[PDB]
């Protein structure tokens, strides 16, 4: 676990989020509450989600007199964010390890109607992948799903020296904002997830070969997609189009 301790970074995070007392926030991976201590004065309610028993015990001692802090000892990967009963979508924030980043994001996406926006500290590489340009070596399954669900923005890089103990690599803050008002929509989100997972299973296949069990040769022209391209060359809407012809 890497705990953020640099006050400049911490304040920079608060500024990016711009918490308001209208807001209900959920912080995943609060650590010692370094960021929490800034946030609790700026919002209506702040729920902390953490699986570690010792961390939670420390947090409970720290915040049991704090009216607007609520603490959940739960697995964030299984957490039902709709169980935080409030009138408005939640603002999610947090500090995530690499190994849990994709599954936590996908989990949040599956409940995205519950979520106003997200600000996370992640390993810089993950942020690059989330915000990757079509065609790049960083553009893959994570890129495609995250960019289908959200408009995503790299905000700034954070050096290892900001954390205790320090990570081995650069970190970064990313903003993800659920999209609305776009067309075409994927009519079936499971179909979309399957198409994209299959497409990127073997990155060096042509998409035609990758998806040969799903799309036959006569269908590629209907999608106006060149099946000789590798999947990394397809746009998010290309994948949405693939998904929709299957439903």
């Amino acid at each position: 676990q890497h705990f953020l301790h640099d006050s400049f970074v911490l304040q920079k995070i608060v500024s990016a989020i711009h918490p308001q007392k209208t807001d209900t926030l959920v912080e995943i991976g609060p650590g010692r509450g370094a960021l929490t201590d800034y946030l609790l004065t700026e919002c209506d309610n702040l729920a902390l989600v953490e699986i570690d028993r010792d961390l939670v015990a420390f947090l409970q001692k720290k915040y049991n007199q704090q009216k607007n802090i609520t603490i959940y000892q739960n697995d964030a990967l299984q957490f039902d964010f709709s169980s935080v009963k409030t009138d408005k979508p939640l603002r999610v924030v947090g500090n995530l390890p690499y190994n849990i980043s994709t599954p936590l994001l996908f989990h949040l996406f599956s409940q995205i109607h519950c979520i106003e926006d997200m600000h996370f500290m992640l390993q810089k590489e993950v942020v690059r992948r989330i915000t990757a340009e079509v065609g790049s070596h960083d553009y893959g399954r994570l890129s495609v799903m995250a960019q289908y669900f959200c408009d995503n923005t790299y905000l700034f890089t954070v050096s290892p020296q900001a954390f205790t103990p320090p990570p081995r690599v650069e970190s970064a803050i990313i903003r993800l904002i659920p999209r609305h008002n776009f067309t075409p929509v994927a009519k079936n989100l499971d179909q979309l997830s399957h198409v994209v997972k299959e497409a990127f299973s073997y990155r060096r296949k042509t998409v035609g070969n990758a998806l040969k069990k799903l799309i036959n040769p006569s269908q590629w022209p209907l999608l106006e997609i060149n099946p000789q391209l590798r999947p990394q060359e397809l746009t998010v809407e290309d994948f949405v189009k693939i998904s929709n012809i299957l439903n």
